C-alpha cells in the first residue's frame, strides 16, 4: 500500500483534532497509540494513480504543556503546520514549529494552513502570510467545520510526495456534514487577498 506518516502540528487550539476528523472513515478507523499520546487516522483518498493512504498523527493535547516528545516526529514523510486565522500568537509560533519539524524530519514537504475562516472577524490575513513564501512551503486558508479546502493540502502533498504534478483526487473522501457553511462572499474575498499578496 502506498502509505505516508503525515504529522499534523501547531499550536494548542488551531483547530487540528477538528481538521482530521472531517474524513469520517478516517476518524472511524482511527488508532490509539499507548507509548505516545497519539490518534493515527487512516486518511485514504483516491488519485488518478490509484489510492493513497495519509497516516495522520493527532496530538492527545500534549501541546499545550510544551512542544511534544522527539517520536511523535521521527520518520514522518510530510507535514501540515497549523495556525488560526484568529489568533495572531499561533501564527507567531509556526516558524517554531517548522524549526522543530525540519530538526527531526529534514526536507519533508510541508502545507502551512490558516484555519478558522469561517470566522468572519479574521486576524491573520493574505497579506501577513508570508513564511511559506521565505521556507518554499504551500499555504491554504481553510475552514475545518464548513470542509472549506478540506482537500487542498492532502492534494498538494500527493503530488510532492508521489512526483507528479496533474495528480488529480478522482473522488472525494465522505466527510462529516458542515456544521457552518462557509460564506461565499468571504470565500471570494479571501481566494482574491490571496491572489493580490501573492504578486
Ligand atoms: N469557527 C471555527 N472553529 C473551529 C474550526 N476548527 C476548530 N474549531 C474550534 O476550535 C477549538 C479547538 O479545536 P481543536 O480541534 O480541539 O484544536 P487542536 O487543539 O489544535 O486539536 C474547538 O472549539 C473547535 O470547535 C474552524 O474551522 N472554524
Ligand atoms: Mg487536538
Amino acid at each position: 500500500q502506498v502509505q505516508f506518516k503525515l504529522v499534523l502540528v501547531g499550536d494548542g487550539g488551531t483547530g487540528k483534532t477538528t481538521f482530521v476528523k472531517r474524513h469520517l472513515t478516517g476518524e472511524f478507523e482511527k488508532k490509539y497509540v499507548a507509548t505516545l499520546g497519539v490518534e493515527v487516522h487512516p486518511l485514504v483518498f483516491h488519485t488518478n494513480r490509484g489510492p493513497i493512504k495519509f497516516n495522520v498523527w493527532d496530538t492527545a493535547g500534549q501541546e499545550k504543556f510544551g512542544g511534544l516528545r522527539d517520536g511523535y516526529y521521527i520518520q514522518a514523510q510530510c507535514a501540515i503546520i497549523m495556525f488560526d486565522v484568529t489568533s495572531r500568537v499561533t501564527y507567531k509560533n509556526v516558524p517554531n514549529w517548522h524549526r522543530d519539524l525540519v530538526r527531526v524530519c529534514e526536507n519533508i514537504p510541508i502545507v502551512l494552513c490558516g484555519n478558522k475562516v469561517d470566522i468572519k472577524d479574521r486576524k491573520v490575513k493574505a497579506k501577513s502570510i508570508v513564511f511559506h513564501r521565505k521556507k518554499n512551503l504551500q499555504y491554504y486558508d481553510i475552514s475545518a467545520k464548513s470542509n472549506y479546502n478540506f482537500e487542498k493540502p492532502f492534494l498538494w502533498l500527493a503530488r510532492k510526495l508521489i512526483g507528479d504534478p496533474n495528480l488529480e483526487f478522482v473522488a472525494m473522501p465522505a466527510l462529516a456534514p458542515p456544521e457552518v457553511v462557509m460564506d461565499p462572499a468571504l470565500a471570494a474575498q479571501y481566494e482574491h487577498d490571496l491572489e493580490v499578496a501573492q504578486t
